């Protein structure tokens, strides 16, 4: 069994057919955990679950080291509010490569009914496609001020989780320079994708999206299509992302982004289709 900061260790389920894993988590392990917030609560962060489902791809399927992790048709349901400190057990079931991700208090956790439901969607795993993928394009735009972004951005995001190093945006389009740091940076292998690198990846759509609207109500991720894992434990990457064009030109509550990672040297790490944003 191949250990995980997040999934924890497989343990027996009631259901015949379906297998599962259980962890233990808390604003301190993994640290980035107590780095989010919203209106003074600790909410652990969406990546949180991509990532937990990509570590269960890997471990329930079988395959080659270099196979593509897949998540599909993944829906946020819940979030996760932490008190610092306190642990929260999380906990991903699968069947027939459908997974549900759930939390509970540890001491209540022997009722099915404790168990709030914080993510659905599918796993899957495959060969690592021979095909030609495309190369990070040479878009010429105009940079976007980061400091601005973070003193913006600091209400709800602590030092662990500012990783955007670069970033330059053409229309709806940019390429983001994110790169771990410290103890995530230390940590990076643990994780099929740190969840702090691919916050990292999302923030730079924020950042394209908060140059024009305002951060407040801040756009949080409920959903993608599909992301596509092709390298596992990268800590540094050039992302190019591009919105879907905006029902309005001035306010919207919702947003949607396709995404492509690719390591400093230029290949295609990981792929998200449709990620799907809405105001809090
Ligand atoms: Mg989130």
């Amino acid at each position: 069994e191949r250990f995980h900061p997040l999934l924890g260790r497989r343990v027996l389920d009631p259901a015949p057919g379906a297998r599962c894993f259980t962890g233990t988590v808390s604003s301190d392990r993994p640290a980035y955990l107590g780095e989010h917030w919203v209106y003074d609560a600790i909410v652990v962060l969406g990546v949180t679950y991509l990532e937990m489902a990509l570590a269960a791809a890997s471990r329930l399927l079988p395959g080659n080291a270099a196979d593509t992790l897949i998540v599909e048709d993944v829906t946020v349901w819940s979030p996760l509010v932490l008190r610092a400190g306190a642990p929260a057990r999380l906990r991903l079931r699968s069947e027939d490569e459908r997974f549900e991700i759930h939390s509970a208090e540890p001491e209540r956790s022997d009722d099915e009914s404790a168990w709030t439901r914080h993510a659905t969607g599918r796993i899957a795993r495959r060969q690592l496609s021979p095909d030609a993928t495309g190369q990070l394009p040479r878009l010429d735009g105009e940079a976007v001020e980061l400091d601005a972004y973070y003193e913006r951005m600091r209400i709800y995001y602590g030092p662990r989780l500012r990783n955007i190093r670069h970033l330059e945006r053409r229309g709806r389009e940019a390429i983001g320079h994110v790169c771990l740091q410290g103890e995530e940076a230390q940590e990076s292998a643990s994780y099929e994708l740190h969840p702090a690198l691919l916050d990292a990846c999302f923030q730079c759509v924020f950042a394209l999206i908060y140059a024009h609207e305002s951060h407040r109500e801040p756009f949080v991720p409920l959903g993608c299509a599909r992301i596509e894992l092709r390298a596992r434990g990268v800590r540094e990457v050039r992302v190019h992302l591009r919105l879907h064009p905006p029902r309005s030109t001035d306010h919207n509550q919702t947003h949607t982004a396709d995404l492509r990672l690719f390591d400093m040297e230029g290949r295609l790490v990981a792929s998200v289709d449709a990620l799907q944003l809405k105001r809090a």
